[PDB]
């Protein structure tokens, strides 16, 4: 008698049968998270995390959104958190977009006729932009927290050189240095939390992944005149990871009739984990923006 193989487990050895999950088009398990209100939801909202991190870092934002009667859902992108895949490796950046769309399509089957929003931060924001651009008119709105539109100019040069080296030669171990945690937030407790979370990948960025980020930046630039979705854009003026010039470029080139930019003077990259004065405003602004577009 043939027997069923050992239960499939997360990279942290937890069986997927014990967790909310989804199997993507490549047969990879994605870890899922849901925050549903007690009553019938007013809308759905997918939360898209950034590079090296995971969906668990959006707990407080998700609970605020659930408090507005939205059903919030997320998954860890391939190669991240509790999902399968080699850490910070992606065959093509579009895999992230394809997987967000599969999850959105699955949820819309269970909640037909409900409006669907996107919330994305950093690389997660580039994923949200490419997702909305692929399906014009499908999403009700997008909330972008320091999205990856334009890389810091120095980092763009570093990866363009590194990409051109492996274009010509075979170097599978080639990597840049790790992301400098001190530039994440002026809130040192949040810097310390980022450095303590075992689900966060704090290794150097592999060149193959850097190439996919270069692809993401190029694709976002081409997508901007196709963007019509309503959006709220939040950006720190002292962001060393996603250049503030990108937020101004997105406001200028997107065709969206409903677009708003809020700049946080002196703030670093992770606005929803910044100094309390910034974080409290970020939460309030998202709450007002979503409340106005779900009422
Ligand atoms: O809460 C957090 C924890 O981690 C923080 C750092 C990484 N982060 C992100 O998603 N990140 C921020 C850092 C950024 C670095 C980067 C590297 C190459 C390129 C290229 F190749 F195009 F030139 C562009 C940009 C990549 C995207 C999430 C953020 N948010
Ligand atoms: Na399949
Ligand atoms: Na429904």
């Amino acid at each position: 008698m043939p027997e069923e193989s050992s239960p499939r487990r997360t990279p942290q050895s937890i069986p997927y049968q014990d967790l909310p999950h989804l199997v993507n088009a490549d047969g990879q398990y994605l870890f899922c998270r849901y925050w549903a209100p007690t009553g019938t939801p007013k809308a759905l909202i997918f939360v898209s995390h950034g590079a090296g991190e995971h969906s668990g870092r959006y707990e407080e934002l998700a609970r605020m959104l659930m408090g507005l009667d939205l059903l919030v859902f997320a998954h860890d992108h391939v190669g991240h958190g509790q999902s399968e895949g080699e850490r910070m490796v992606v065959s093509d950046f579009h895999v992230f977009v394809r997987d967000v769309l599969q999850h959105v399509d699955s949820m819309q089957k269970d909640y037909p006729g409900l409006p669907v929003f996107l919330l994305g931060h950093s690389m997660g924001g580039a994923i949200a932009i490419l997702t909305a651009a692929e399906r014009p008119g499908h999403f009700a709105g997008m909330v972008l927290i320091s999205p990856l539109v334009l890389a810091n100019p120095e980092s763009a040069t570093t990866f363009k050189v590194l990409a051109a080296k492996v274009l010509n030669s075979v170097l599978p171990n080639l990597s840049s240095g790790p992301i400098d945690s001190s530039v994440l937030s002026r809130n040192k407790t949040e810097v310390d939390i980022y450095n303590s979370d075992p689900l966060i990948c704090r290794a150097g960025l592999k060149v193959c992944f850097g190439i996919q980020l270069l692809n993401a930046v190029s694709r976002v630039e081409r997508a901007l005149p196709k963007l019509t979705v309503p959006f709220l854009l939040l950006q720190g003026s002292a962001d060393r990871l996603c250049d503030s010039k990108g937020a101004y470029l997105l406001m200028e080139l997107a065709k969206s009739q409903d677009k708003t930019l809020k700049i946080y003077e002196g703030a670093y990259h992770v606005l929803h984990k910044e100094l309390p004065e910034v974080t409290n405003s970020v939460f309030h602004e998202i709450n007002m923006w979503v409340s106005q577009r779900t009422a």
